[PDB]
């Protein structure tokens, strides 16, 4: 039981990245929801409160013994290559969803960007997520663990094409969707499957009670 | 001999690094754009850049090509005529986004407002980003576009394949690097993209065709815009 929301600039491989990933909410089958949605706000929030609201109605019920949760676990947030940082209109987007759904921020089309240009942008990102105040998922084995929040935000590249593994062609070379050495998505996947129930956890435990206790209060 | 080149198109889409290679070195008033101009010798050439994105940027980048219009309209109407100053612009490249899956209705009212007074190059930024089979895709895209809202670019003129084959990359897909490498490039992991290189991107095309055109743009620009401004100018 587990649902995924994808979020971002429309032509950033959102799309690619999830058929990546599997091999506007689709259900495929754990039972996966996933909804990718296109930024251009007050629509995408109010969807992630409608499902506290549903999740809330029904704990309150007196049948409980068929509830469907629907919350939203996570929200990949895609950021352009093509930016320096942020843009205001993704920061407004992650303050206005930080408290209510867990942030993995990132970077899209990373075939994009070079090593020196990556890791720039990186340092800017995680720079103003500190300066702007968001609030985005915390990863909770030695080495390996390290490695993986050292590469936040991921840097991905998605295909579905084959190449003589999956990849993409270029006159000047092939980038190879699961070669760490070219680019996060391993990690992000790997990240997504290890992490599913803290995932659910941090949603039960954080964002829906924080939903929960205004509303009882107000 | 001069002439002015103008980029346009959306930040973060390498039209600086592009003009640097070329040559290897909130938007609301006329003013701004002439503060974003820079004179080089290599021929007086200025280049004038304008990061589009809020649509009133577009309309003073019209109110702009027309002000280079208006100078000389102005000063050919004078006493004194030695020098004019040809300060109109010749050359507009617009750079397009790899990320689209065409133009957007934006560009293309723009477009359709400038197309007039100025001879649009349309470029595919950062093709890079492209494989072959998206860059050829994208291409057809853009040219039906064009087709359809009937916009009309700059057609280059017409050893012999070398007219046909340049025609055939319209709009020319291209690749800038500040950075070098073993040639200008940008090298990834798995490759290098260098940026003269033909196979790789058109960039080697565009500078052609800027070099072997220039001659040319100007010229369109001053018996077509400039006198097409001219008479509706003087009516009023
Ligand atoms: N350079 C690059 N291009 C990609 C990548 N993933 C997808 N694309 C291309 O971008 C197109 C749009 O991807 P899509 O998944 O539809 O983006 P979406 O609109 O955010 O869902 C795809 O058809 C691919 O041709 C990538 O990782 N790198
Ligand atoms: N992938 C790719 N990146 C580029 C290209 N040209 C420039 N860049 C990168 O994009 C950054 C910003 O480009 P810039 O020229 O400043 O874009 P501008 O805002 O349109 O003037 C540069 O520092 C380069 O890192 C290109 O052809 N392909």
């Amino acid at each position: 039981e587990f649902t995924l929301m994808v979020v971002g600039e429309s032509g950033l491989g959102k799309s690619t990245l999830i058929n990546s990933l599997f091999l506007s909410t689709v259900e495929i089958e754990v039972k996966l929801r996933l909804t990718v949605v296109d930024t251009p706000f007050k629509t995408i929030i109010s969807y992630i409160d409608e499902q506290f609201e549903r999740y809330l109605h029904d704990e309150s019920g007196l049948n409980r013994r068929h509830i469907i949760d629907n919350r939203v676990h996570c929200c990949f947030y895609f950021i352009s290559p093509f930016g320096h940082g942020l843009k205001p209109l993704d920061v407004a987007f992650m303050k206005a969803i930080h408290n209510k759904v867990n942030i993995v921020p990132v970077i899209a089309k990373a075939d994009t960007l070079t090593l020196k240009e990556r890791e720039r942008l990186k340092k800017r990102i995680l720079d103003e997520i500190e300066e702007h105040n968001i609030k985005i998922y915390h990863l909770p084995f030695k080495e390996q663990t390290r490695l993986l929040k050292a590469s936040i935000p991921f840097s991905v590249v998605g295909s579905n094409q084959l190449i003589e593994v999956r990849g993409r062609l270029y006159p000047w070379g092939v980038v190879e969707v699961e070669n760490p050495e070219h680019n996060d998505f391993l990690k992000l996947r790997t990240m997504l499957i290890t992490h599913m129930q803290d995932l659910q956890e941090v949603t039960q435990d954080l964002h829906y009670e924080n939903f929960r206790s205004e509303r009882l209060k107000r």
